[PDB]
This record gives structure tokens, C-alpha cells and sequence, in this order.
């Protein structure tokens, strides 16, 4: 499986461009499986153009000058209001793989979002880490053994919260990846337990059909219970499941529609957003994803009741075609794009984006 | 007339590929007669996008596994909470013609609806149906007897069920049709009592010439009293129809715009079945039709009225694409493809379906 | 100039079709004279698209056979609630001119509305017509004796009510015609008196510049008052103008956008119609048009307001084609057409169809 | 560096402004043309600020008694031919050698008013030749320096200037993708000038630059009406609506949709210059018709400057007059006020209807 293993900087134009870059130095199986999504891919054709609902106004002698994107969350000091969302098998984009995004994400100065379907380990994670924050994101195993053990692996690396991803019980209708009946090229080491032997030649259905299909509230209370850490529940798109989440001990709500890689004709990720944060009234920090590619983005996001979003395929982007140093390029590009926008808002810090008005566009993307 | 005469499976990844792959194996004609619909096929485009006007929410921690499709409709215990829909001259498609998706349905385990313009003899569709059950679909003559005839084999022959379809006094207009110069290249056994002759040869606008014009509500109490089954009224989209429907007699409702074959510059029929739904206020038993692609149509059209939908189009292509194989392949993928969207709704029943929130999209198709 | 010559009936599908049809006989300029309008057009695609944002009902069980097309419009029985509206220089798209579109509308039995730009005289159209009823439709002179004088000949020739064009004082910004310096290759007998010349080698600009700009409400009392003639005000969108018009004696209201001809980024023309009807209330008869395609869109407007529509564009493209019979093939599949919806829409006669539901569809053409 | 923009001078038949925007980018260094033409991002909201001419339609009114229209309006003093004046432009030799002074001779024997930008290839006396007595209005882009900015204001009104517009909707540049593609360097300096602009703008910039200059004020970029309020009790004698043709924010609304609310919002306390998108007849009534008092026109009268000097510009102000008084005749609007109070109607499906 030929992964590329080039290092360098890029230049990022726009983060629109670098899927179509990337498409030329990543093997056709594994770049589909990054870039596809359910479908005929129309709900992420939505997540894209739900930016264009609401509209952000420019702002006239505001007092403004050399904008702060710094924020906290959960006590971690950050670079700017976005995190890197858990992302299987950095392996598919780049030979240095996690360890790559890791150091990327690191030395931009942000939290690392590690996934339990990641193709290195915890030891191979925290090395191109180098002591930065992370947060470990968990399917959970059938067998609640085993779901002990990944969280008390993931805690002794480090791992300040904990993700429950709940929107994936089954895989989505993903065309791509059948058509080219892709699997995964590796193993996936922190998972393996419950596969029992490797994830190498599997498909994406089978490990999650391996995975937990009858999560409850149940499995929220005792997660918080087990790890003593702050539990995101990740996923949300109806406001509903903002109270189930929070009533079982959830520290954090994580609106997300898997960047549509999971349930097909649904809306579009931010469109849910402001309902969702309208619920939560601040009782506990959102962070929100599925479709940021623009610092106008970050500020909608922020703007419409989310504390942080989760960047996630752009970046994958950037490691494709520069390793940890592409990556880094592409953090690099989301917060000088959002310092942009800030300066032509009036907002000086994160917290002025947060209140800022926004444009309602009922014509939609065709105006 | 040279249709295929292949048996076998098919992959589906989804239904609309079915479309391009039949036409390059069926015939000219025919095959524009069962894809094309009225006008520039406008409404056809509608009633595949009203789909996109109401969207499912993914919902989490929701306590379900393996997800059960089976419902019940009027006595019938059926697999998934869809039925075949009565189409006339299966022959267009497959040598097996109506044996073939006969075969396939009974097979599934779900209800066979045989139209009056069926291209084979109720004999011949029994060989196919193995004793699984049917519902008769009548396309009425102007002479009575000749009903209490129709109506009276259909009967003898096993049928549980009546199906008015009323929506056809007269041909919608079908461009492809007029311009391919389409004519039935076979006989239909079970309505050439009123026709000129035989139906070879004869253009579907004087089938429907030879048919009921002038259908009132005492013709749907007159059938149901002679043939004491339930009756369906079918090609409903408007609600007072409905209420009159039962009024008259009738046992459900089956909303219904043909395919799109019928009345162009219409609605897409999705965008009707609410209003329908409540003006039916649970009298009676309601089938959705015209459009159905997905698991996620299946599941749209629950929640939003129907107890069970008919399938169409794609199970033809299925059929000319392998026989009772080939629909079999696609009745099984709905199957598959609803069971995937009732985990990731978090629904673990076919009731739960109908209970469904939907997030209202103005935007549309665009976005 | 190379008019066609060919008298033959066609076959007409849809009446789209007619139009790419009529551009391989008919000579650039005339051609694109007849088929262009202001701008780029928007507003021509607002016309035919606005159709969509009103959708009909099928309906079942109506009881409905056969149903009766005619109707009466000030006394005058007609086999459909359309007639035919004025259109200058018909001898662009034929070389029988406006004679041959007088014989097809004729023989058909509907009304012929006369152009003031017509390129026959009164006497050759008068052959055609061999006893049908007409009506006149002035662009007025700047000179009160000449407006007189063209009324009189008018009355003598027959006309039973007089049409006036409102809506060009000016002319639209027609871009074709610019492009193509397109100008009159023949007279126009009937207005020749108050150009200072012939209208041979005119642009369409110069001629409606010799026609009064200064149309006012005294206007309509006038033509009233010396023809003893019905008048209808003609090119009518905004209700205000219909208040205003009766309240000067109009008999009738035509609404109308010069089928997008006239004022660029406008509404189409069929969006305009509910708010006029509304505000007429019954005082007098309505003529719609601009846009009519199908027997839908005769619904439709009916149902919506109007007593009657006009026909054009198609019209002419069928005289292009065929001359008198091609005209009259154009009528007759209007005809047909309506037919087929009114049985579909549970329609017996013309009256039944201003009484049309209407689905109202926000989502508009793209859905 | 070298810049080869055409020279030749001469009148155009413009048949709609569209069109001249690749007419023009037949005879432009490839560079240039496209820093002109481009906007922000993927110029989504450049295009947003095309279709919303199309949210707002106009009605034809029949029998109104109106015969040679009147396009003659008047703004704090000014008597010009039509109610539009040309926008604040940087770099028009992209466009034509003959540079700013090509343009300010159309302006000026057409009519109506120059604004002059501080970011000029061109000097206030290249300038004042081509504009031979014509009024001229200044537009700052205002230095950190105090110093600065009160000598280009007294400069300005040595010159002649009548007005300041102020421009604080680019305190820092859109994010232009053709721009950097192109990796597009500014081929000439700006004499009027010398980056380190004011970033910090404030409130009290407005009052101070009406102070020292002692001219009406302009504010310009505004897209938020409580940014009229701002600049109204700030000191400033106009509101100028505009998004800059799109070159600065991106996914922000088409300027015409803004209208409204910022109408709404000043009450006629100052006069409204409306811009970003003008490109018909059409489009100057259904601003006047929705709260403005005139509008600027930009890329059109550049692409027409490209093609023939000031005689090509000249010929685009003229269409536009032409093409504004066919719509007053076919609205019923005898004069420039009666354009103001036109009805429009709303469309709700958008652009594809
Ligand atoms: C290739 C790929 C792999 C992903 N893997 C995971 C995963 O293992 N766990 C998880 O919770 N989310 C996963 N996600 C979802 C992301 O966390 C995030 O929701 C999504 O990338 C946001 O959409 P965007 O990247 O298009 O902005 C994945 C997304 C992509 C594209
Ligand atoms: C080729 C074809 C033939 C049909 N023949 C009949 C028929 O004989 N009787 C009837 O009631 N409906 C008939 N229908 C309508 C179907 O019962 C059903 O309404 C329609 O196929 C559903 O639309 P879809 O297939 O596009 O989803 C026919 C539809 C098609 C496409
Ligand atoms: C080529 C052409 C010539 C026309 N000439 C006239 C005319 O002389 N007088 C008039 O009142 N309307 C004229 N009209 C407008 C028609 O009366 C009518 O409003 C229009 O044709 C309806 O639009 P449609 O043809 O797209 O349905 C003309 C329209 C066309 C297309
Ligand atoms: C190439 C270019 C340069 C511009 N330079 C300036 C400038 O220096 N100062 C300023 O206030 N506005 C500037 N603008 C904005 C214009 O004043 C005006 O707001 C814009 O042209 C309106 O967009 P439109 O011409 O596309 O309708 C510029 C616009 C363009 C396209």
C-alpha cells in the first residue's frame, strides 16, 4: 500500500482545493474512503452549503486591531477556537501517519482527538505528541471488559476527556468504498482485542458490527463513572439527545454528522446548531463539526452557539501532501483565514464571535 | 421483441445505477415506456425530490439492536413495510415477465399486486407466486358483467384485496411515448374481453380509451360489495378524495401520482401524503407510492403517514436485469438499506417509524 | 426575405419543441425577433418556470366524461377558453401572414385579435377570417385624428371590441435584436401614417418612439367613447392599473408582460395574475397570457383568475411550419391538451376549472 | 514593473454591461484584469450580489401619464445628469494607459461626480486635466500617522474636493483568490500616498476627519444598520452601502439585500449612496426604489475604460442613462423621486424562480 512520505510546508489557498491535490499522491482506495461520504453524497453537499444560510456582516470603525483567537476548554489553553476531530487510520493519507497529525497539532498548539480505530498506537501517538493535550475517542466494545481496559490505556497515555461516538452503530451507505470494496490496508492496535486478530483485510461494517450497536444512556453514566474523566457524547444533530446526553453525565456535547459519512438524507451539520445550543443554554461547552473548510466558517459556528469546532478533513489534506508539516500548514491557514475574519466583524477575541449577529439567507445557496 | 432472458443476482449499491444499467440490455421502446413519465418529466424529478424537503435526525444512545422490518397490513404479515406495485407488461422487461417478479416477491415475503393489464394469465403468475399472497389491481371496463367477471376470476385465482386505480381515465401525456411511437408488443389476457381486438399492437391511450372513463364513488361501493374484499382507492393525491374514498366504502388508501406517468405539473407525491394522512385520521390502512428509492423513503413516508409503501420502477429494473433474481436483489436491498436507517434513527420496530420527528427543510434540493 | 411557404398540419408533441423546430426554416433576424425578450432573458424564464409555483391536483371518482371546452367571452362562443393574441408581423414566420393565422383561428372558433403592426391590410386578414369575429388591438398615434381614423376602419372591418397595448411605450431592451440590427423587411399598412415612412428598414425602437408615450387614463375613456367598442387594457401586472382602467371605462382587463418582451427583471407574468383577479372581482372579464405552453397552464391560469388566455409564440412557430395548418395544429393541440387535464383534474366544463384547488409550491423550479 | 494596458480611445456600443467584462479581458494583461474582475473566496457572495437584484422586482405601470423621463437629481449641492456618480477606484491604469484622467474626463463630460482614490496611479493635476473643472469627491484609506491623513484631507481640498469618503470596510484585504494564484504585484506606486493603514478604526476618526476637513463625511462599506447609527451620531453627512464589489468579506450577503434595513434605520437624516453589483437600469431604480439616493458604479465604467479610454467609459454612463430612462418610462416614474417611491415585488423562489 503505497502511502506517501513527503514533509514540507504547503501553500493553502483555500482548503478547497488541497481534496483534489491529495487525490493525486494517496492510493485510490484509501483517498476514497477520506473524501466519500454516504449516498450520493447530497447530505455532505449540505453540510457545505448550510454556510451559506447565515451570512456574516462586515463591521465599520469597531475599534479593532491584531484580533486574539486564543480560548480555553475544560482548563486547556489553545492557539485558537479549534480542535482536531478523532480521524481513523491517518496510515491511508501518510506513512507517519497519526504520529504526523499529532505533531502538527502539537506544535500549532491545539488538542489531539485520538481515535480508538487509529492504525498506530498510544506509544507511537505520544511520541510525535511530545507531552500536547489530547482527548481519546472511544467505540465501544460489546464485551464491558474490554472498554475498561481502552480507557485505562487511553488515561494512562494522557488523555485529559473522553468521546463517545454514538452516530456510527452501523457504518453509513458509503458508494465509494463499495464500489472499490475497500479495507483496511492495516491493523488497528488499540482495537484488535475485539476483533480478535486484525483489523487488516477487514471492511469498515464488520468492525463496527464488532463494535457496540445497543448503546443506551446507560453507557454514558458508566463511562464518566470508570474513566473520572469529562465524557463528550458526539454525534448530536437533534436537541433531544443534548438532554439525554447531559442527564447522564456528559461534560461536553459534540454536534456532528460524521461529516456524512453515517446517516444519508439528513440535514446538513450546522442547520442543527443553533436548536441544539438553544437546549444545552450553556450548561455544558459544544463543540460542533461536520463541514468547517474556513475561518467564516469557525466564526458561524461560534457565532451560532458552539465554544470550539473540530477540524478534520482539510487537515487530513495537508498530511496527505506534507506530512505533519502540510498538516501544521492547514492549522496554520484556519487561523490566520479566521484572524481575517475577526478583524472585518469587529470581533477582537473569541468571545466577541460567540455574539455576533448573523445575516438569516432563506434563498439558500443559489441566492 | 427481444427482451432479456438472464437470470441471476445483481450488486445494488443503490437503485438509481439500476436505471442506466437496464436500458443497455432492454429494448428501445419498451424500456422508455417503463422509465419516461409525462411532459418533460418535471413531476418524475419532483417526486424523487420531495424526499429532500423533510430530512431524518440521527439519534444516539437510543437502546436499540437489530432493528425488526416486519409489519402487518390487513392480515398479511410482511417482511418489510413495503408491497410490489401493480405494473402492467412485465414482458417489457424480462422473458419471465410477471412469473419472474411474481416469483421474487413471494420469495421476499411480501404482497404481489397484479394489474389487470399484466402481459401473463393469473395462472401463470400462481406458478411464480408459490401460494404467496396477492392483491388484484383493476383497471375497470364500461360493461358491468365484465367487472363482476374480472373481479370474480382475481378472486378464484387468491386475491385478498381490490385495488382501484382511478387516476387513468385517460393517458397522461408521455412524451417518449408519443415520439418512440410506443405500442404493447404482447396481449393482456385479463382485459382483451373490452378491447378491439387484442392488446398487441394497440397504444396504452386507447387501452385506457377502451377502460372506465366516467368513474364516480358508486363504483368503488359496487365493487366492494360484490367482491367483499377490501378496496383500495389508488393515484390519490388530494385529501377530500380520501374522505370520499372511505365514505364510499373503501378498506385503505393509496396515495399515489403514477409514477409521475399520469397528471404533469403536479406535486411530487411526498409533499401530499401529510395532508392525505389526516384528513384519513386513522380510519383505514394507508400505501404510499411514486418516487420510493431508499430505505430512507421507507422510513420518511412512515413517519409521515403511511403504514406501508409500494415499490416500483426499481424492482423492473432489477427484473430485466436478472429475472426473479435481479428483483429479488433489490427487494432484499431496501430490506437491508431500511434496516441500516432504523439503527441510526433508533428504531427498533416498524412503529417506531411513524413516530419519527423530521427536520423541515425549506431550502431544497439545492440547499 | 426567405419566409416559409409549406401549408401542411403538424405533429405536435409539446409545444417547446416547435420553437428549435421553427429556427431551421425561418431566417435569423425574423426568427430571433419572434422567439427573444429583454435582457438575458430572466424574465422570459420567470414566464414559463412561474407555472411550477402552482401545481394541480389529479382527482378520482369526479363522475367526468368527455368534457366541453367551450365558452363565451362578451358574446362571443368560442370551442376553448383561449384566443389568439396580437402579434405584429406575422409575415416573418409565413408568407401567407397574418391571413394564414387568421384562417387556422377561424376554422378552429376561437377570437383573432388584429395587430396595429400587422404587415397585412384589413382586407386581406378580412379573407382569411371569411366571416369570423375579431378583435383590434391599437398602439396609439400621437395624433387624435389618426387614432380616429384607425378605430373607424376598425369598427368597419368588423372588430368587436378594441385591445389596447399599454405596456410599450417605450421598447423593451431586446438584445437579439440589437446584436442582430434586426429591422422590418416589409410595411406595415395600418400604422404607415404616422411613421414618416414606411416601416420597411425600421427598427422596432423608432416605431414604437412615433406611438404616444403619453398614455393616460382619458386614453381608455376616448377609444371607449368613439368606437362604442368593449376595450380591454392590455399589458397589465400590478392590480392598482385594473382599478384604474375600469374606473376609465375598460371592459376588460388582459394581463400581460408582452410575453418578457418589454420590462426586463419582472415578475413572470402568471405570479402577477391572483392579486389582479382579486382586485377586479368579477366587474369584468380577464384575458391572461404570457407564458402559455400547455393545457396545465390554461388550468391553471383559470383556475387562478382569468376567464380566458391568449396564445403566441407557439402559435407562430406552428405558422412557420405550416402555415395555416400548422397554426390550426397548434389550436388543436391546445385543445387536446386541455381536454386530457380536465378529465384528469375532474373537470366537466370551463366553468369547473376556475374552481380549481392549486398545491402552492415555495420550493419553486428546482424543488 | 512592466504593465502593458491598452491605449487606444474610442466609443463602444454597449448592448449590456455583462458582456464587457470579457470583452475587456481580451485586450488586459491577464494579471490586471483579473485583480479588476475578481472577488473574495469563490466569489459566492460576488455573484450574491448579482442575483439579489432579482429578490425585488419591478412592476410595469400602464396609462401614467409619462412621456421623457427626467434623470437629473441633485446631492448636497451637486446637479448631476443621473442619479449615479462613479466609485472610488484604485489602479485604472490595469485597465487603460490614459489611467484615472481617462475616467474622470467620461465623469466629468457626462455629468456627474469623480471620487478619487487615495490608492491613484495618478496625480490630483493628472486628474484635475481630464476632469477640466468637474466636482471631485475624495476617498481616504486612512495611515496610523495623524499627520498623514490631515495632509492628503488638505490636499484633497486644495484640489477641489467637495466631500470625504471614508472606507473602513478594508482595514485588511479580502482574501482574494486570483490575486495570489496569480501571485499578482501592484505594477505601479500611489503617488497621493507615501500597508501600515489604520487598522484600529474608531468612532472617533469619523468626527475628527469632519472636523479638521471641514467637509461632508461619507462612511462607506457599511452593510449593518447599527453602523448607519454609528456614523450618523459620529458626525458623518452620508451613509455609503457598499461590500467593496465583493473584494473583502466573504459569505456575507449580497450589498442589495442590506438595503433595506439600513434605509429603514438613517430615516433621511443623510443622503444614501448605494453600491456592489449595479450593472442595469434595473438595478439604479430598485436602489432608489428600496432607501437610496444614488448609486456608484465601478467594474462596468472600468471594463468600458479598457476598451476605448475615456470615450468607452463615456459610453457605459451613457447606456446607463439610456437604460435607466427606458425603466422610468415603463415604471411610470416621470423623475428621479418618483423612482423612490416604486413599489416592488417580492420574490420569495430566488434566482431559478
Ligand atoms: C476519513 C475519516 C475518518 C473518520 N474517523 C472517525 C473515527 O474513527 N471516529 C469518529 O468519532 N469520527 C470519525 N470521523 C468523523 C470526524 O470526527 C468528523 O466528524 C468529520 O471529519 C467532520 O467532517 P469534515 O471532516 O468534512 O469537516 C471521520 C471522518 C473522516 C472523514
Ligand atoms: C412501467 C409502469 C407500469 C405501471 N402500470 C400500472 C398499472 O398497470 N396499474 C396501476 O395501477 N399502476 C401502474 N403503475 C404505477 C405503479 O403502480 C406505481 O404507482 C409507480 O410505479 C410508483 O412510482 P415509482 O415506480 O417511480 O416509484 C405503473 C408504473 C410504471 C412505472
Ligand atoms: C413576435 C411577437 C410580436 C408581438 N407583437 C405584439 C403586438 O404587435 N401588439 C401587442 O399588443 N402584443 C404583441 N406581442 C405580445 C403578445 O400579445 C403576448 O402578450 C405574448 O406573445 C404572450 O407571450 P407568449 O407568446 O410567450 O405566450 C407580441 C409577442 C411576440 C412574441
Ligand atoms: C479593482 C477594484 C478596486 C477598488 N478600489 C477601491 C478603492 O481603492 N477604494 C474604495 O473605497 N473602493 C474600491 N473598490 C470598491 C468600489 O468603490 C465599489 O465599492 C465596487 O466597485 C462596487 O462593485 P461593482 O463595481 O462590482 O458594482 C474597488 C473595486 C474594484 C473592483
Amino acid at each position: 500500500y503505497n502511502a506517501p512520505s513527503e514533509i514540507k510546508y504547503i501553500d493553502v489557498v483555500n482548503t478547497y482545493d488541497l481534496e483534489e491535490e491529495a487525490s493525486k499522491v494517496v492510493p485510490h482506495g484509501g483517498f476514497n474512503y477520506i473524501a466519500g461520504a454516504s449516498g450520493d453524497e447530497w447530505t455532505k453537499r449540505a453540510n457545505d452549503r448550510a454556510w451559506k444560510h447565515k451570512l456574516l456582516y462586515p463591521r465599520l470603525a469597531q475599534d479593532v486591531e491584531a484580533p486574539d483567537t486564543s480560548t480555553e476548554i475544560l482548563g486547556h489553553k489553545i492557539k485558537a477556537p479549534f480542535i482536531m476531530a478523532p480521524i481513523a487510520a491517518h496510515g491511508l493519507a501518510h506513512a507517519t501517519k497519526e504520529a504526523g497529525t499529532a505533531r502538527a497539532v502539537s506544535e500549532f498548539g491545539t488538542i489531539m482527538s485520538i481515535s480508538a480505530y487509529s492504525g498506530a498506537t498510544f506509544e507511537e501517538i505520544s511520541e510525535g505528541l511530545n507531552g500536547g493535550p489530547r482527548w481519546f475517542q472511544i467505540y465501544m466494545a460489546k464485551d464491558d471488559q474490554q472498554n475498561r481496559d481502552i480507557l485505562d490505556e487511553a488515561k494512562g497515555d494522557g488523555a485529559t476527556a473522553i468521546i463517545l461516538t454514538a452516530d456510527s452503530t452501523v457504518s453509513g451507505n458509503r458508494d465509494r468504498d463499495v464500489k472499490n470494496k475497500f479495507v483496511y490496508p492495516f491493523g488497528m492496535p488499540i482495537v484488535q482485542r475485539y476483533l480478535r486478530g486484525t483489523a487488516e483485510g477487514m471492511s469498515l461494517n464488520n468492525i463496527f458490527g464488532a463494535s457496540k450497536q445497543k448503546i443506551s444512556p446507560r453507557d454514558i453514566e458508566e463511562i464518566a463513572a470508570h474513566s473520572g474523566l469529562p465524557v463528550f457524547v458526539k454525534g448530536i444533530q437533534h436537541p433531544e439527545d443534548a438532554d439525554m446526553a447531559i442527564k447522564a453525565g456528559a461534560s461536553g456535547i459534540w454536534v456532528s454528522n460524521h461529516g456524512a459519512r453515517q446517516l444519508y438524507e439528513a440535514p446538513g451539520s450546522f442547520d442543527t446548531l443553533p436548536a441544539i445550543a438553544e437546549r444545552v443554554n450553556k450548561r455544558v461547552p459544544i463543540v460542533f463539526d461536520s463541514g468547517v473548510r474556513r475561518g467564516e466558517h469557525v466564526a458561524k459556528a461560534l457565532a451560532s452557539g458552539a465554544d470550539v469546532v473540530a477540524l478534520g478533513r482539510p487537515v487530513l489534506f495537508g498530511l496527505a501532501l506534507g506530512g505533519w508539516q502540510g498538516a501544521y500548514s492547514v492549522l496554520d491557514y484556519f487561523q490566520k483565514d479566521l484572524t481575517r475574519v475577526m478583524q472585518l466583524t469587529g470581533s477582537q477575541n473569541v468571545e466577541d464571535l460567540k455574539g455576533l449577529d448573523l445575516f438569516d439567507n432563506p434563498y439558500g445557496y443559489e441566492y
